[PDB]
């Protein structure tokens, strides 16, 4: 799995360490090993959420399998919170979009997981 | 809904205005109100178009519905049209990929929309 | 057809002319012509592959077709192999997303490939 982080929030807003935090958590909630999991986290972004610059956030995480309605919800409550809690961003100025890839789109270590 | 575009032109080359104007058009394009409306302009990337790198964008446009034949096309004539009056990017040199994302699909304020 | 590329790894370790050679190789590999081609690299970026920040890549490729199967297998061994020679990246530590897009769903040049 991948999660990817795009936020205007600064660099040394991150905590050292928070990598490790969505790796792990991640792996908890998908349930797949943290060796698989990738995080990608980009500060100092020049974005807005209903027109205000003031601190947001455009997630995405990138699956095969374990994406559904109800994990959703779960994930959100969770990448969220982490979000609030780590970068100081507010639940309600942060899209996540999910993607339940097929196994044959998914390319890595030179083949794919089909 | 969210925005977001790609482009090889100086951060100095963006206008102010830019977020909110693209903010702006597209509610009024989709429809959608504009307090939900993320936009996120990503400037100074390392691209190729057609193998040269004049100015250049890769974008993406997701939305929760709205998305289909005749609006993509308009969407395109609109947001090329923006580019090119704002940042000189020629439409020719712009590619925007549509989403209509299913509302379970998209994560927002700890949970989703669906 | 779009390939986009974020890696930890420094600009300076980009080697001059990469995107070029991507788009020729993308070219011969798709069977598009360069011209419809684009490439985004985007390096020294904040992230982790599984806990650990040695080199590593996430990349998408999207394409209006020419997405598949056994395609995406030969894709993958050649964007991994690519980018092990020239961006000295292990294709273990490497996932590349693959995206069939519809005609309806890509703008470029004013309008959509529709
Ligand atoms: C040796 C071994 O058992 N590895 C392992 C363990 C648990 C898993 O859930 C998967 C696993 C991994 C992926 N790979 C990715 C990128 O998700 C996909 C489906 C899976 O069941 C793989
Ligand atoms: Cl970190
Ligand atoms: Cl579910
Ligand atoms: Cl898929
Ligand atoms: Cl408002
Ligand atoms: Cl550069
Ligand atoms: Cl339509
Ligand atoms: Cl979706
Ligand atoms: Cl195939
Ligand atoms: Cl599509």
């Amino acid at each position: 799995p991948m999660f990817i982080v795009n936020t205007n929030v600064p660099r040394a807003s991150v905590p050292d360490g928070f990598l490790s935090e969505l790796t792990q958590q991640l792996a908890q909630a998908t349930g797949k090993p943290p060796q698989y999991i990738a995080v990608h986290v980009v500060p100092d972004q020049l974005m807005a959420f209903g027109g205000s610059s003031e601190p947001c956030a455009l997630c995405s995480l990138h699956s095969i399998g374990k994406i559904g309605g109800a994990q959703n919800r779960s994930y959100s409550k969770l990448l969220c919170g982490l979000l609030a809690e780590r970068l100081r961003i507010s639940p309600d100025r942060v899209y996540i979009n999910y993607y339940d890839m097929n196994a044959a789109n998914v390319g890595w270590n030179n083949s794919t997981f089909a």
